[PDB]
DNA sequence: AGCCGAGC
DNA sequence: TGCAGCTCGGCT
DNA sequence: AGCCGAGC
DNA sequence: TGCAGCTCGGCT
């Protein structure tokens, strides 16, 4: 037997023949990895090794529908290449004779997503052919072009065999991959996170499936949560946060191509994944159509998608541009950068563990994510209402309950009960024969509504006679015709009901990482707001301590510079033709201070560079007066700050933000 | 019907067919601007279909290429055209689903080329359709605005006589190459003159001679290299951008490309740029004798002639250390940098120290002409340049490829035999250790050894076996044959039989000279001499620039030293003097306005900042002494430069280049 | 017939 | 240049 | 039966 | 992420 219709397969010369069972099918993570293996095998490896590339994550066939399984081209390819048959039991040494290959060797990246793929392959064989695992059907090739040929020459040092030991192997695989084991996964990961936390307060040719799952795959599952579930503090996940950290660093005064920014992010922040995911993240951060961001931190310069297709109509990231919103640094003040804990990736300082915005951004743009064991979903809330709640809390008052609010949505959102809402579009009777639809419930896209609601009403029993569209890019308007009879009935029943203009929004999975990096479930947004509030208030306290110290050091620095300049122009000191050593010694003796700002930073020989690096211009009339004013202004600045409370600082930030939010949003409505 | 990318006009195929217009767009994106421009009402009388760029030139293409052309067939099916059918009368026009084709392309030169190719397609198969006025064009949210003003954007092509036939024919027939040379020669000549002086319906004749010809000429300007630096403009923009960036570590190719686009105003798809970057860095046998960019990653190999290069998003590059040795930074001061919309971009040409056009085999295809030069040896060219500097005639040069192990022998003027290497080991064995330049290993294996081993339907087998022992950069086949077959092959000529000899003919050495005029060179000696005269004269300009600049730097340091000496002696004070008083005083003591700034201004109030910006450290002992040394050294440097001739400067550059070339190449042999 | 490479 | 598979959980 | 989005 | 059509001239 040969394999005819699979272009990407390199079949082993002896596959399907008499030495079938001695043949190994290598499944690789992607086409590039195939090339490395095909090269490392050389001509001599072509005899007993086949190579076939997987395109990333494999269908989880456990509990997948029959249709999705039968139609899955990748699984069907593997089945064809190996000679497998659904429902066949491979116990006999004779039942094996119908196979073209005797084993599959999995070859992925030695990273967490690689482990996920190994597990999905294991899951696939385990679900359909458990018997196969008893014969040691599965193996893996671990790594850290010339290096390729080397790895393969030493293949038996890179080759690990999966081993089925008992029913605990079955339980582990099922735990990882069964849709019925979600709760077990929550417990599984809770134990893992707790145990690792404890370890931090202090300090085989063969591998069972139980150990692979519990010691290797679990690392992917945990990383999946870390990358997919947002922080309560800034509302970001790590990829989004790396994007903002990079934009803040670059400080672009003009638009940058999305693909170019993504390349720049990967470099500046040690992002370790495919840049195409990064580009999608960037697009998602810039979107501003109804039902996306309430405050987009990046500007969508170009086609970033519309409500017609829910953003699926975004242009390629090579053709669109972005830059920071003017609101971004008002929300994430640069001064607070000094208070953050910046992370390190291999000696390089990259993004902070979290930013600390002036309002809970996790509520503003609708934190959303799917991990393992847990997922997160929050709706959007109104920025002004949140600012008003923070002010109330600053004044010792109680915050008003908040309803979800989406920018530019003309519809209605009603609270049914805790974390349960009815979201309604807008429909109104014009005359008999005519209704008009001018808003769709949030996250209902215009093209989808037309196709799934209006078309079926018009065609396959038909309820309406006709409809017409008068949409713009940002608005919806359908005019629908029907007989009085039908309209009267439609109207008898609820119009919003018949035209499917009501959806429910339920939020019982507000799961976020707290400020300590612990995953937590929040019951109400008021709980989220309060936890954010206490942390942010504490950080305005830190900001004030930081500023008083730094501005104090700056004041001392200017006092010393000014003293030196006044003494120079009066003849009280001279430096002309003095040696460096003597000038230092002299300055010390006369009580000048080693760089005060440098000393302060370090505290978080003497250095008189800050004095002697001043230009000769400094000795002239206008510059002397200027220096005296700067020195007195700095003194007043520190004094003014000492008098203020952290609450006052927060209130200043909120006022500046609202002012610009007003300008920006008015301007958007003109445009 | 059954054609995915087509948005058929509702009335297409009905009784209103001839009143329908099919809009053919330049790519899928353009199709969308059109679809949203027609609004709802437009869908009735307008279809939209996207072209994937350049259309097949059908005028003399083979029947197979035409029959198998997917996009041509789709257009034919959509419009309802039929080969060979005449459309003279009114009855014939009745089988058409559309009455008009409206072409909508970019308003640029490549857009004109596509209009031209579409016109060519219809004119060739159905010239009867053109005398009716079948073809028209649409010239260019904002989309809806163009389509409501449809008539101001709609231009109709007009067939007006045999001169329309000749023009279409001139442009697109394989038989009219010579006419195109003359056609463009006249255009270049005429445009050249106005350069000294100054500054609805459309016939096919006016379209071809007024619009298409601008593409034909632009095609030459981007495809045919300059004699001076061996670059086309895209390549030149790339190097200009690398020089400006001065990267000290590797940069992703995709990212470099994005950086070139913005820094140099490259107005084409970045994917083209990424391929240019890859081609500039390649260093396998038969590519570049000197790669100006380093290939960090998989940039392709001789196995597949570079077709095996990985994606530009996964590979990195940076300047070769040879780059600024060949294109010295000092010479940038002599170039003519171009402007694109107020941004200064790359120069008309760089002026390297040897004729790079000969080193890397400048090569391209335009309209009317094409260019092909083979590679020449860098050291041999350096030697020839040194001979010319001594007033001697350069020796003739044969093409020479780095790391090529075979032979290249002249057969006639501009004609060479290039031979690989094959030798008889024993009476059953031959060994092939080199393939002729540009014969790739995998292609040789598939097209020569495989057929020799297996025979074909049309040829017998010659060999009994072969084995491969290649490395990434070398070739080694060991071939088995019967004694009888080998004797036969020897008698016929082993190199001939084994396809290890090819011809290299160079009768199309067409380049732009230093004035930007297209020229045909008969010998490389003529290229070398023209280059030499220009480069020598630019060494003269460089000396004149260096004497002026160093002179100014000397004057600057003289004034700084003087002021510092007069200060530390009490001869002058600035302490507490106003700006005006101090400037007036410096004038009256005869201090010079910034001499370097004054000199740079001359190359196209009093400024004493270069003095008064000096730090206070300047007045101290060790800095006084250091300044006096700098001053005296600058003076020595001016006179050192003044006793060097242009020829001396050139020889210094040549020596520095050869030293690094030896180092670089011997390091390459190690690795 | 199809390569070469800067473009669509 | 544009096109397409999948995972994971909550929700519908 | 499928969205949401950071990933392969 | 990887895959594929075409132009244009000189030559194999
Ligand atoms: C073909 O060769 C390989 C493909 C892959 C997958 C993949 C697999 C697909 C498939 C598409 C994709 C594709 O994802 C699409 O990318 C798009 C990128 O731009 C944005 C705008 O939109 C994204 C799509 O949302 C995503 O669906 C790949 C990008 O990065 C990957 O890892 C993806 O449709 C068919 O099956 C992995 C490999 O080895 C690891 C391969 O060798
Ligand atoms: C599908 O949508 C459109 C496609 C196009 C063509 C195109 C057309 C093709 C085809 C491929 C291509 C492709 O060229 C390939 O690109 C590759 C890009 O990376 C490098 C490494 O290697 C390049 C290939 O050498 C080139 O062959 C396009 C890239 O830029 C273009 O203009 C190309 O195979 C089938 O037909 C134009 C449009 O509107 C103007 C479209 O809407
Ligand atoms: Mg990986
Ligand atoms: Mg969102
Ligand atoms: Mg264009
Ligand atoms: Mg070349
Ligand atoms: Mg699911
Ligand atoms: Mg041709």
């Amino acid at each position: 037997s040969k394999i005819k219709g699979i272009p990407k397969l390199d079949d082993a010369n002896d596959a399907g023949g008499k030495h079938s069972l001695e043949c190994t099918l290598i499944l690789t993570e992607g086409d590039s990895a195939k090339s490395l293996a095909v090269s490392g095998l050389g001509v001599i490896g072509r005899d007993r090794y086949g190579v076939f590339p997987l395109r990333g994550k494999i269908l989880n066939v456990r509990e997948a529908s029959h249709k999705q399984i039968m139609e899955n081209a990748e699984i069907n390819n593997i089945i064809k290449i190996v000679g497998l048959q659904y429902k066949k039991s491979y116990d006999d040494a004779e039942s094996l004779k119908t196979l073209r290959y005797g084993k599959i060797m999995i070859m992925t990246d030695q990273d967490q997503d690689g482990s996920h793929i190994k597990g999905l392959l294991i899951n696939f064989i385990h679900h359909n052919w458990p018997s196969l695992l008893k014969h040691g059907f599965l193996e893996e090739f671990i790594t850290p072009a010339k290096e390729a040929k080397e790895y393969f020459a030493d293949m038996e040092r890179h080759r690990i065999l999966f081993r089925y030991a008992g029913p605990e192997d079955d339980a582990a695989i099922t735990l990882a991959f069964s849709k019925k084991k979600i709760d077990d996964r929550k417990e599984w990961l809770t134990n893992f996170m707790e145990d690792r936390r404890q370890r931090r307060l202090h300090g085989t040719k063969h591998l069972t499936y139980n150990d692979f799952i519990n010691k290797e795959l679990i690392l992917f599952s945990n990383s999946d949560n870390e990358r997919s579930i947002p922080s309560l503090v800034d509302g970001f996940k790590p990829g989004q946060r790396k994007v903002l950290f990079t934009c803040f660093k670059r400080n672009d005064k003009r638009e940058v191509k999305v693909a170019q920014l993504a390349g720049s992010v990967a470099e500046m922040s040690a992002y370790h994944h495919g840049e195409q995911a990064l580009m999608m993240t960037i697009v998602n951060l810039a979107q501003n159509f109804v039902g996306s961001n309430n405050i987009n931190l990046l500007q969508p310069i170009g086609q970033f998608g519309t409500r017609l297709h829910g953003g699926k109509d975004a242009a390629s990231p090579r053709y669109i541009f972005t830059m920071l919103s003017t609101l971004a640094r008002l929300l994430f003040p640069a001064v607070d950068d000094n208070l953050l804990k910046f992370l390190y990736d291999d000696n390089q300082r990259v993004e902070p563990e979290w930013y600390i915005p002036i309002i809970p951004m996790v509520l503003i743009n609708g934190a959303e994510g799917i991990g393992t064991g847990w997922a997160c979903k929050l709706p959007n809330y109104d920025a002004r209402e949140i600012v008003n709640n923070v002010r109330r809390m600053l004044d010792g008052l109680d915050p008003h309950p908040m309803l979800p609010n989406y920018k530019n949505f003309k519809g209605t959102i009603q609270e049914l009960g805790q974390n349960q809402y009815a979201v309604s579009g807008e429909i109104f009777v014009v005359d008999r024969n005519t209704v008009e639809i001018t808003e769709l419930p949030v996250r209902t896209w215009t093209q989808v509504y037309k196709e799934q609601v209006l078309e079926p009403m018009l065609n396959g029993p038909a309820l309406i006679s006709d409809y017409k569209e008068y949409h713009t890019d940002t608005t919806v308007k359908f005019v629908v015709k029907m007989t009085e009879e039908k309209l009267a009935q439609a109207e008898a029943a609820g119009l919003h009901k018949v035209f499917k203009l009501q959806t429910t929004l339920t939020c019982n999975s507000m799961v976020l990482f707290d400020h300590m990096g612990c995953l937590k479930k929040y019951e109400t947004v008021q709980d989220i707001l309060k936890e954010f509030f206490d942390l942010r208030l504490s950080y305005y306290g830190l900001r004030k301590e930081w500023l008083v110290g730094m501005l104090g050091a700056e004041s001392t620095k200017l006092n010393n510079q000014a003293r030196f300049i006044l003494e120079k122009i009066q003849g009280k000191i001279t430096i002309e033709n003095r040696s460096k050593k003597d000038l230092i010694q002299m300055l010390v003796q006369r009580g000048y201070e080693s760089d005060p700002v440098k000393a302060w930073k370090e505290a978080q020989g003497p250095d008189f560079n800050y004095i002697l690096n001043m230009s000769l211009w400094s000795l002239t009339k206008e510059k002397v007066e200027e220096l005296i004013k700067q020195r007195d202004a700095k003194g007043r600045e520190v004094n003014d700050l000492k008098r203020k409370s952290p609450s006052d600082l927060w209130k200043e930030d909120l006022a500046a933000f609202v002012e610009e939010l007003d300008k920006v949003e008015s301007q958007e409505r003109e445009d």
